[PDB]
């Protein structure tokens, strides 16, 4: 059990219900590093960028490689950061570091000297079995003796989704957070990074349509964001509504979006819509044990309704620039993705 | 002093603060008539229709001559009662009757056995000296005598117009209601009722434009005819800004306004909207001593920023029509005037 605590009154309230404390990196890009090490040299296995950010468990988060965002020069670091690691902690086979970057900075969240469950994943993508040369490794067959020293970028866009077991636990909040709660992931593989997610998108399951009705409310801190995405969205086709203070800074920027009230508010409710499938698409960000508590109906209406929801602004953008992306237009086999390696 | 309570909570309450008690006729068209009696016959001086409804007092009303929504059917009927009051009250000389009409209904305010304030913006619209005559009558000479019977209907509609002292008691909620605080009025002159507005508003001191943005800000009991009236103003090529309740229901109707923070909201709210200079128009009804009280800062800044506003939706209406008006366009004396009346 995790939880993330924003204010002093936030802590004894917890410690109520309720030891590590550690500082949370806000508005922070978590980072899935895999390599091997043989004692001699460092093999970068792969380099994953998170959708959603630091603060949603990377085994809840969808992600991406190549990185999509991500710089060279950042990369770098974390690249040479790992090799460090691997050697000071004196690691023979797969290791597996987390990182965090905010502000141009790269953070250290923790190393796991050991096998991660992003191996399979990026073994199809890269085409290079981890799993089997790290353990010829282990049994003393260095990397240089397998001919394993280069480390692989592929052509094309591997990103992986994952898959959530709300729809059995319909007591539960289906919301994001620091404790992985998925069971199964996908796949996507494209051209362009739009259109890997949009593949691994549709392979999770997922009831995003590519027109309709959006129902933007998010939280303070990505207020500030939303105005590109809704521009996004409108760009698409998409007509908007939009909770009071979600469309205030909407407003403020040059867009009406139409307005919606609370459940507390009046009627219709945004629970009366999204029951009549008035939606089509919804993002909805939160901050705050009550925050949260308190917009746990819009979640579970969207869950119980099947319309494809975020939780996270950075998963609304992927969604967005997937709908430029069509997962039907192409097709790719394995032996031909690792035949494009080079 | 006068009061309009709506609720029992509501009666207790004025109690408090605080008899003559009456229905208040919600939504009623007020009108005024002033005539002539000399015993024998009775001489209709005139039939004035008030922009503003009944619960805005009478002198604090701009007024139509003639009628400008009122049927002719009900006109007849308010005629024929004034010509049953006349009589039976023994009037000889002038008086003048107040009326509101409700669901086609007549209802009988008061009866002013005296001249009237109406009088001379009355003699004026029908080249009709009622003071000179009804002095005559008074004095004993008889309306058949005189040879003035006959009703007279001018061929061009005149607006009466009030100026409100408000600017110079800025500590004061720059509201109508049912007591009368103007000190003085306008006459405007028109070949149609919106032409006889615009003069008549332009000549009240009026900062109206024909563009910019406006702010729509209603009460429950006028959310339904504010989108009309939202409509007429976006026809106009205006830009709407409304507070949530109001948002709402033009959203529902398809038109979507940028919101709005109303003051305890967040920002920016009304009053920095106002401030900055933001709007050119602003229509903001209210009814109840609470709803009022808490909306009084926008009536406030309306004033001090010299925004042109309406308390009323039936003056934002009016409003509305002289936008399609240019009172400079055209000018008449008052003896070319006179001398149109057949
Ligand atoms: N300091 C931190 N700042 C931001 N996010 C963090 C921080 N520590 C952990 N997280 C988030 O919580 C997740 C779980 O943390 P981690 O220590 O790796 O847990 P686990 O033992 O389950 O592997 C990370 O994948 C990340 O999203
Ligand atoms: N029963 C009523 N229903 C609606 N409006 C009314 C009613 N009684 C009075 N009013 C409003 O109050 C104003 C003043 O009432 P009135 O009796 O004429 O007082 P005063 O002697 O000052 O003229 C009217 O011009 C009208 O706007
Ligand atoms: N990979 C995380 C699941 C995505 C889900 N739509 C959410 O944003 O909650
Ligand atoms: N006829 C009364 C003055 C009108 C003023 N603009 C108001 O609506 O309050
Ligand atoms: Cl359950
Ligand atoms: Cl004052
Ligand atoms: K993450
Ligand atoms: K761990
Ligand atoms: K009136
Ligand atoms: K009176
Ligand atoms: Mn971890
Ligand atoms: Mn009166």
């Amino acid at each position: 059990a995790m939880e993330i605590v924003y204010d002093e009154a936030d802590l004894r309230r917890y410690f109520q219900t309720a030891v590590l404390l550690d500082h949370f990196l806000d508005d922070a890009v978590e980072v899935d590093v895999d390599a091997i090490c043989d004692g001699e040299m460092v093999l970068i296995g792969g380099i994953m960028e998170h959708i959603e950010q630091a603060g949603v468990h990377s085994g809840d988060s969808a992600c991406s490689l190549p990185a999509y965002t991500l710089s060279q020069e950042i990369q770098d670091v974390m690249r040479q950061q790992v090799q460090k690691l691997a050697f000071e902690l004196q690691v023979r086979g797969l290791m597996n570091v987390q990182f965090a970057v905010k502000n141009n900075e790269v953070y250290l969240i923790e190393v796991n000297p050991r096998a991660a469950r992003t191996v399979p994943f990026v073994s199809k993508a890269t085409g290079v079995p981890l799993a089997k040369v790290a353990a010829r490794v282990m049994a003393g067959k260095s990397l240089a003796e397998q001919g394993v020293t280069k480390e692989v970028i592929p052509p094309y866009y591997s990103v992986k989704e994952v898959v959530l077991p709300f729809n059995k636990f319909p007591g539960v909040d289906p919301l994001l957070g620091p404790e992985m709660r998925s069971t199964g992931e996908v796949m996507g593989v494209g051209r362009t990074f739009a259109e890997a997610f949009a593949k691994a998108q549709l392979g999770s399951n997922s009831t995003m349509k590519k027109h309709g009705r959006a129902l933007l409310s998010v939280r303070e801190g990505d207020k500030e964001r939303v105005v590109d995405l809704a521009a996004k969205l409108l760009k698409q086709g998409f007509e908007l509504d939009a909770t009071h203070g979600t469309a205030i800074v909407l407003g403020e920027a040059g867009i009406n979006p139409r307005l919606v009230n609370k459940v507390h508010e009046g009627r219709p409710h945004i629970q009366d819509r999204i029951k009549n499938g008035e939606y089509t698409y919804i993002i909805n960000t939160t901050s705050g044990r009550r925050a949260i508590e308190d917009s746990r109906v819009i979640r579970r209406s969207a869950l119980q309704y099947k319309v494809h929801y975020d939780t996270t602004l950075n998963g609304g953008f992927a969604t967005a620039m997937a709908l430029n992306a069509d997962a039907t237009e192409k097709v790719i086999s394995v032996q031909e993705m690792h035949a494009q390696i080079k």
